[PDB]
């Protein structure tokens, strides 16, 4: 018997924090707790324990790698370089990297989630473009145990949540996927696919850029059944 649960946190209006754990009842409550002090200031929070009917636990199996640079633009040069290693057209990979860049809500900020791009086209199939789509429904099967294993090799909890995510959304047929962080302090991101595995990259951005976001790469004749997928299968990730 599993428990999904949900956590979004509001401040001013504004998103400041979100989390998903999938437990056995007998964590819940453990859940809950880590959940309900994840925010330090918050004036909403919503919470929602659903009872998981069917799910699937998957292995996982990505290489993990490092790289530094001196300029953002030199890291989006790399990052372009890396997503065509999974056979994308390199324009494509470059109209990712300039949406973020120049904001991807085409009302101005972030998304509330990710871009989803046509690998052979570079079109964006999402048909909101300020909310995008959104990957839910995944956990690591033990989260306790993979933190500190991770932790230990160097890997900090922004890691632990990426990697979570990116395996799920390659999991479920996005062919890879370019993301920096919104947030202007952080300034590490990644690029990740099945052959490149999961590749970290400093800095995607300037130290103060107020500007993030995701583009999931995904194959056209395939968007109905991956959208499905992101957002309603439920899966667990085993270390
Ligand atoms: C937060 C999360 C748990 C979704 O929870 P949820 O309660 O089912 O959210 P809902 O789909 O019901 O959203 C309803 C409202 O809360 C929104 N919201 C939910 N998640 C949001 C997010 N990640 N960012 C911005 N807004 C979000 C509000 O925008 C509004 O959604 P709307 O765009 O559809 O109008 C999901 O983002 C998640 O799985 N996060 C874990 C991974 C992660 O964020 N890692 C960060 C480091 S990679
Ligand atoms: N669950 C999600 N699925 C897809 N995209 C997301 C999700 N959460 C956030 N994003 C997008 O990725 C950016 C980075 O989010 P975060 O990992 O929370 O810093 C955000 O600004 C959103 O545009």
């Amino acid at each position: 018997d599993l428990f999904s649960v949900r956590m979004r946190a509001q401040k001013n209006g504004k998103h400041v924090s979100g989390a998903e754990r999938i437990v056995k009842k007998e964590e819940l409550e453990t859940a809950v707790k880590e959940l309900l002090n994840r925010p330090k200031e918050f004036d909403f929070m919503n919470v929602k324990v659903e009872k998981v009917k069917d799910f699937e636990v998957v292995k996982f199996n990505l290489k993990i790698s490092t790289y530094s640079f001196k300029s953002p633009e030199e890291a989006r040069e790399f990052a372009v370089k890396k997503l065509t290693q999974e056979g994308i057209k390199e324009e494509v990979a470059k109209k990712a990297v300039e949406i973020l860049s120049k904001g991807a809500n085409p009302k101005g900020g972030n998304m509330r989630g990710a871009v989803l791009m046509d690998i052979e086209t570079g079109e964006r199939l999402e048909e909101d473009k300020e909310r995008g789509v959104r990957t839910i429904h995944f956990d690591w099967k033990d989260r306790k145990k993979v933190t500190e294993k991770l932790l230990k090799e160097g890997y900090t909890l922004r890691t632990v949540d990426a990697l979570a995510l990116t395996f799920k959304n390659l999991f479920c047929g996005v062919v890879a996927e370019l993301c920096w962080s919104d947030d202007p302090d952080y300034v590490t991101g990644y690029v990740s696919g099945k052959e490149i595995g999961y590749v970290r990259i400093t800095p995607l951005k300037e130290k103060g850029d107020p500007l993030g976001g995701r583009v999931y790469f995904v194959s056209r004749k395939e968007l109905s059944e991956i959208i499905e997928c992101l957002t309603q299968k439920v899966v667990l990730i085993e270390l």
